């Protein structure tokens, strides 16, 4: 009955555009709002056929109608004929993919932060999965995940190198499908490692995978170190079993998962993240 | 174009209800999602048709101001047994305990008091840019909560200090002004600069309307607000300007964001997580 329209910015009013990264789905750019006066982060794609513009206003309003404190806020959409552009929330702090595997910007990261970030990610999942209708990711990447200035996990991209995170049962030519990314996810957030780094051409991947077989689970990979180590371990192997049935739902990793984030207290989490940014300070 | 329902939440979602504060504005308690698996706040009743549609109305217009620092809206529990608004878990609380809660917050490093100040000017700004423009109309410490990295979330769209004086006798369809909330925020900066209550010597409210109303407002000196403040000088013109006798004189929040941009990018970005934690710190152990 509580109807909210996604205000449309002018084009206008966005100043300061420069190419942040682009990729498959499009150019993202960082712009600031002349009114506002706000840094925003803006994503666009020659003229616009129909079905481009169909396609990002698909996009578009499903971030508007799946906003979570977890899931990248949309401010608006600037629809005009010069351009046409998806306008959010500026994530300064880029992609769990760079955090991950940028060593020498990021030498360490501290577990508390690593299983915060998991936690936000299967939160966010989570809401999407619990919307009426459920809505499904079925793409789910430590690209995908944005971190702002708190590294506060923030996704994006829920609608119509990839192949890691994809399940078995879809090569032959679901919910539990997002789950089975999120556990090769965790495997790839305990470890800060590349699954299946021997391997160079992705069918090598689809084949083991077809195969039932996952990243491997040694003492190099995942060190003793980490905390909750073997409660981790058996929410992955059986998040990425080879049959969907037996993958649990995103609201029992998250039972299984508040505890674990329990044990670590509330400043050591603000102190893993301004260590991070000491370290890469210097 | 594009319409976003609000999510209907089940009453029976809620667990762990604990009153966290009862106001004038009503009752905030504090609760968990049984499916989303997270904290929240939710604020309800002490019901009439009038009441529900006054719910409403504030549930609708916080769906529709969805912004950065407003506080974000997460559904609506609409039974017969109960009626209310869930919102995020601002587990900091309202920038009024932050302030004059010294025990706790012993000290307050400048800049995160200069981020709450830019935010909550950001806030009231967009608030003003929309369309059409949304009046606070009552700002004040207790709206402006504090989430887990003290960011300011605003919400509600001895509490008269933050009141211009053409509000008192509402002419409602007359001065239903632009202005009245950049007076508010005047107010507020003093508030946030000095950590004194405004008006500390008179402890009758009718004298503080007729003193305001005469064009007097809190004190500006060694003591209220020390030399040792950051940007003095700018901000107590800012503070003068936007609680002028005279309602045309004070600026937009516009303005007030051009000018706060440049003091804000004098701190680098780690100086704001080192103030909070120091904070987090400081609160801890006592
Ligand atoms: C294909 C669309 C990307 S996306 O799939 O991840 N989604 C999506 C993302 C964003 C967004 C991205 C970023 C970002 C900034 C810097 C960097 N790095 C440093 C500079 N060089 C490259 C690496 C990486 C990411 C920040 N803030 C945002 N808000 C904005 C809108 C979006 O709309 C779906
Ligand atoms: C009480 C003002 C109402 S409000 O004016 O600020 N508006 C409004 C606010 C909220 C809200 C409030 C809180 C909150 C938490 C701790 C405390 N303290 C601790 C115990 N001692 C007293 C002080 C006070 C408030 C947290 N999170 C929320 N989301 C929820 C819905 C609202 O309705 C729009």
């Amino acid at each position: 009955a509580i109807c909210s329209a996604l205000p449309t910015i002018p084009y206008h009013k966005l100043a300061d555009l420069r190419y942040l990264s682009r990729g498959a789905s499009g150019t993202v750019s960082s712009a600031r709002h002349a009114d506002w006066r706000v840094q925003v982060a803006v994503k666009h794609l020659t003229p616009l056929l129909d079905s481009e513009r169909k396609d990002v206003l698909r996009e578009a309003e499903i971030l508007h109608k799946a906003r979570f404190s977890y899931i990248l806020p949309i401010l608006g959409i600037c629809n005009e004929p010069e351009f046409l552009g998806i306008v959010t929330e500026y994530m300064p702090n880029g992609s769990l993919n760079e955090l991950l595997h940028r060593k020498t910007e990021y030498p360490d990261v501290a577990w508390p932060l690593r299983f915060r970030i998991l936690h936000e990610i299967a939160l966010g999942v989570n809401y999407l999965h619990n919307m009426t209708p459920p809505l499904l990711h079925h793409d789910l990447k430590t690209q995908n995940i944005l971190l702002d200035n708190e590294f506060h996990v923030k996704i994006a991209d829920f609608g119509l190198g990839t192949i890691i995170y994809m399940p078995p049962e879809n090569y032959e030519p679901s919910i539990k499908h997002d789950i089975y990314s999120y556990a090769v996810i965790t495997w790839e957030v305990l470890s800060r490692k590349q699954p299946f780094e021997d391997v160079t051409n992705p069918l090598q991947i689809m084949y083991s995978v077809s195969q039932g077989h996952r990243p491997v689970i040694n003492e190099e990979s995942l060190p003793y170190d980490i905390p909750h180590r073997a409660r981790m371990i058996s929410l992955i192997e059986s998040g990425w079993a080879q049959n969907p049935d037996e993958r649990p739902s995103f609201l029992k990793c998250l039972i299984e998962l508040e505890p674990v984030l329990r044990t670590f207290e509330e400043i050591t989490f603000l102190e893993a993240v301004i260590q991070l940014k000491k370290t890469k300070l210097q």
